[PDB]
């Protein structure tokens, strides 16, 4: 029993991400063109304020966005900090597929995704410019409606991984602040003998502890997906409390695949779920969470 | 357990190793300690793939990558940053004084100017000569040290490392190797050792090198032991990619919590430098590509 082809994806939003790569998965096309699709539907979105075009700037008021991207073959491409280009997911696939680099940021990324065709675009809408300048009159609280992140992990028709990340960072972050979407090993980490897995939250303390790298190391020694979630969770837990800090300050989610199709979640605080689709259909399901 | 101790990679990792061992010898934090040793090398304009003397990108600017972890889980990183000798202070700023942990381009110096660092012109006469003449084939080179990591295990049985470098010769604007991203160029687990990695910095982020290697000596590797497999695992992966070896070359040198060291790199004449209370040498570990 392989459950394939079958995606997971971040938050509520995810639902509808969702819909968008099951267009590719059922279809027996690639996971990678299949998580691709599904992220930028959200980063499309002006409404959804932490990914994409609409996401809110740092604290000079510009959009700055972090993404990366992995296939089933150990090949990456990531931007981070980049302006004016509204899908940073594909200009981290041109990364991957056209450079001998695997991470280019600022300026010298904006420079490389306008030499391969992408539009330059304004991506500071009128509401996120208005409560830019308000708060300009910085708290990275907690907030379960704060939808941070767009993490998708897939396992195609062929029982082959992939799985993309893209933000807009936290909001009034300062200028040239990047968080764990855009790098290997702390955002987004896929392993085609093994598994996936992509996180959200405080990136700052997924960075801290190489989060989703671990995730799918510990599926590697023998862990399911959620129980390889959960303790890489506890070990962010372990860090905030040797490190003196409040864990009610701080969120983080890991949502994980592993190579049979079997998948698994976990979070800090309650109230992160996570959208799975597979044949059976599309739902919105709650993982465990550690602080209780 | 042997300490204090300090590990750091290449043959200038020797006179950095007694920089920080004047700092180890007093009691000192291994934070201060791996701080002044790679900053001996970022402030030496002959040394040119580290800081100041340090070849530029495509279009002729020294853009360096830097990041910081001390025995307590606190980390800083600055990537591609301009005009600034020192990236491992601007690192450990970032660290010590904002709210996040890494911070790019010029959103990097901005914060480093606002902390006091002077902005300096890092284009020698001598790389602006040899840029204009290139005016891309990052080939294996054994005299290219092309980053500075150093590891040490200090007096109160400490942990701490950094890690620097100017990247690769005539990259493309805006490049970032694996020397300022933790887990990859970098990381230092308190409980269990730490580690640094060397080479193209492509392949040490996708194989996320220097956290595996600490992860294998959490499951009871050796320090060489775990740098031996971490290197296996690229050379598997160059494979399975259809690429060939002796275009690429990784070094890693680890350290764990008694004291005990190890390295391995993928070719022959990979050197890293040890200083311990039997003196300061410059040994040579194992390699893949026979």
């Amino acid at each position: 029993t392989t459950n394939k082809p079958i995606v997971l994806s971040t938050f509520n939003f995810g639902l509808h991400a969702n819909v968008e790569a099951w267009k590719v998965l059922s279809k027996g096309g690639k996971a990678l063109d299949a998580v691709e699709k599904g992220v930028r539907l959200v980063e499309d979105d002006p409404t959804e304020r932490s990914v994409g075009y609409g996401g809110r700037p740092d604290r000079d008021g510009r959009v700055t966005l972090d993404a990366c991207i992995m296939d089933e073959n150990y090949n990456i491409g990531s931007v981070a900090c980049m302006e004016h280009i509204k899908n940073p997911i594909s200009v981290a696939r041109a990364v991957m597929e056209k450079t001998p680099h695997v991470m280019l940021v600022g300026d010298g990324a904006l420079e490389f995704a306008l030499s391969q065709g992408f539009k330059k675009e304004n991506l500071l809408t009128a509401e996120s410019e208005k409560e830019w300048k308000e708060w300009l009159k910085y708290k990275p609280i907690v907030n379960i409606e704060n939808h941070d992140t767009i993490g998708m992990i897939a396992l195609d028709a062929q029982g082959n991984l992939s799985g993309a990340c893209t933000t807009s960072g936290m909001a009034y972050k300062m200028h040239g602040r990047v968080g764990d979407s855009p790098i290997i090993g702390a955002g987004l980490f896929v392993d085609n003998e093994i598994g996936a897995a992509t996180a959200t939250g405080h990136g700052e303390e997924v960075i801290r502890t190489v989060g989703t790298h671990l995730v799918v190391e510990l599926m590697n020694q023998g862990r399911t997906p959620q129980q390889a979630c959960k303790e890489a969770v506890e070990r962010i837990v372990k860090i905030v409390n040797r490190r003196g800090k409040n864990l009610k300050d701080i969120q983080v989610g890991f949502i994980a695949l592993n190579k049979k199709g079997e998948y698994g979640a976990y979070c800090i605080q309650d109230g992160f779920n996570f959208a799975v689709h597979d044949q059976k259909g599309n739902r919105l399901e709650t993982p465990g969470f550690a602080l209780k």
